[PDB]
């Protein structure tokens, strides 16, 4: 194993310093996060990460050309965070980042001026750093991307990243010092991962001809399911096969040839709307199945998180059940099961419940609720992998008439993370007829202790209705929202600019298997809602 492998497989896991300094705005709290603390770096290292990625955005902090000097407050402050993650040993990557579609983009039409800001930057960079440590290294871009004439993807497009990502290896290996062994990582085109880009990147390698380079990329899972969109609510086939074959070819062609992987960002796409936007389950099964496969190919990964998974203001994380399926996957594999919810209706009799586990390899060591161990036999039993909760025990985790999480079973194994099981009454879901305008459109609901997976709209006549009309089920959260301690669903404004004025018949699916039928009359500004 050489010392480059061996400096990326040290630095398994890593951690983004999402939407601060990479901002597009005056600093680095343009985008709603606090400005950088001593103990959000120490509290990063803590939580066990091993490396920390730092995107800068620096085009609103640069001088006129042909210096573009970096404001010296703001370069001293990135360069100060650089220090303190450092001073963890952890290691760092320090890049350029949104100045990727905000200027660099326009190399084609504007090329001069582009390489002479990208040069000065990696200069200045080159030069701040030039005594720090072999544990920082530089990324050139973040997600190159460039003007299209007709498509991304075009043939003068991979040679303007070759000339970028050549432009700045020269321009950091001739500063000298530490700049000279300096560990560089190298995009592909957008940071995605088809065959073609992933050999281009590859060739510029080889034309580097250098033992020290990391090859990049970034990866929020199938599409589909990484925005709810189209059905695919449930992590099923399709999205573990985009996972393995995925990284079945950045193994093959850069870590089985001996060039290291940074899986440079990753998560789900639709959390940029919000982590709610996928069930629990699901996301946790997403998640486990995921990083084993990374482990499994050596591919060092580097969480996104923009604000929305570790809580800067506790140093906690917003969801410590998400963030130690994380934490057992750096280790090994996680026992989960076709779902991290049990449904028992309100009204009927209260009967043995099934459940099916995926072991992954592990074994189940007991249930507990509220940290007291459950009974063998009395309270639940296994077959196989096969769980069954008794009756009796459901009873006496119950009570009549209350609608939600009534308690949460908590599934022990022999290795891995604890999955977690919200005991959900549930009643069959109500909606209410109401009536208003495109701009502030909500159906009152009653959830009923459920929960909404998905929203299919059509027009009377078949016809799939509202954005993405080449399916029926609509994209959690930009079409229609699920507002729970508001007891309604609200239909957007995004969604109503593109239907026309027409009945449209709402097909709610819910967590449960329920089904819910409503139906809209859309006239200009004026719709109706009826259950």
């Amino acid at each position: 194993q050489t010392d480059i492998q061996s400096y990326v497989a040290d630095m398994q896991p890593g951690w983004n310093l999402g939407n601060t300094f990479d901002a597009v705005g005056d600093d680095e709290t343009a985008w709603g996060n606090p400005r950088v603390t001593r103990e959000l770096i120490k509290t990063i290292a803590d939580e066990g990460y091993k490396s920390i990625r730092i995107p800068v955005t620096w085009e609103n902090q640069m001088g006129n050309a042909p210096d573009y000097t970096i404001n010296e407050d703001f370069f001293s402050r990135v360069e100060q965070v650089i220090d303190w993650a450092l001073e963890e040993d952890l290691y760092v990557m320090l890049n350029l980042h949104h100045d990727s579609w905000l200027w660099i983009y326009n190399m084609e039409h504007n090329y001069d001026e582009v390489m002479a800001k990208y040069t000065a930057l990696w200069e200045q960079l080159s030069e701040r750093f030039q005594g720090h440590s072999h544990k920082l290294m530089f990324e050139s871009v973040n997600e190159p991307r460039f003007t299209r004439d007709w498509g991304e993807i075009q043939e003068n497009h991979h040679a303007f990243l070759e000339e970028l990502n050549t432009a700045f290896y020269h321009i950091v290996r001739e500063s000298g010092g530490s700049n000279t062994e300096r560990p560089l990582v190298l995009p592909t085109l957008e940071t995605a991962t088809s065959q073609d880009l992933l050999n281009r990147l590859h060739q510029t390698m080889k034309d580097l001809n250098d033992p020290n380079l990391i090859a990049t990329v970034h990866y929020y899972g199938f599409w589909p399911f990484s925005v709810n969109v189209a059905g695919y609510t449930r992590f099923e086939e399709e999205t573990q096969q985009d996972i393995i074959d995925t990284f079945n070819r950045v193994h093959n062609t850069f870590t089985a040839n001996g060039i290291p992987v940074v899986l440079g960002e990753f998560g789900l796409l639709g959390f940029d709307t919000s982590t709610d936007v996928i069930q629990q389950g699901e996301k946790l099964k997403f998640f486990e199945f995921l990083i084993h496969h990374l482990n499994e190919r050596d591919v060092t990964h580097m969480l996104w998180d923009n604000g929305q998974h570790l809580n800067r203001e506790t140093y906690s994380w917003y969801d410590q059940e998400f963030h130690n399926m994380l934490k057992a996957s750096w280790e090994g594999r996680s026992a989960t099961a076709e779902s991290n919810l049990i449904h028992v209706r309100d009204g009927e009799p209260i009967r043995d419940q099934d459940i099916q586990l995926h072991l992954h390899g592990n074994e189940l060591t007991g249930l507990q609720v509220d940290g007291d161990s459950l009974a063998l036999g009395e309270d639940y039993e296994l077959a196989g992998d096969v769980l069954t909760m008794k009756a009796d025990a459901l009873t006496a985790l119950m009570t009549p008439g209350e609608l939600g999480t009534n308690a949460v079973i908590t599934a022990q194994f022999n290795s891995g993370a604890d999955w977690h099981f919200q005991l959900q009454n549930v009643d069959e879901p109500t909606l209410e007829n109401t009536e208003g305008s495109t701009s502030n459109f909500a159906i009152p609901a009653h959830f009923n202790g459920d929960s909404v997976a998905t929203m299919e709209a059509v027009y009377a006549n078949g016809e799939f209705a509202g954005p993405q009309n080449w399916t029926s089920f609509k994209e959690f959260g930009y079409t229609f929202s699920p507002v729970y301690d508001k007891g309604e669903i609200v239909i957007t404004d995004a969604f109503f600019n593109e239907v026309r004025d027409d009945d449209i018949h709402l097909t709610f699916h819910f967590w449960s298997g329920e089904m819910v039928e409503y139906t809209l009359s859309k006239n200009g500004n004026h719709v109706q809602g009826r259950r």
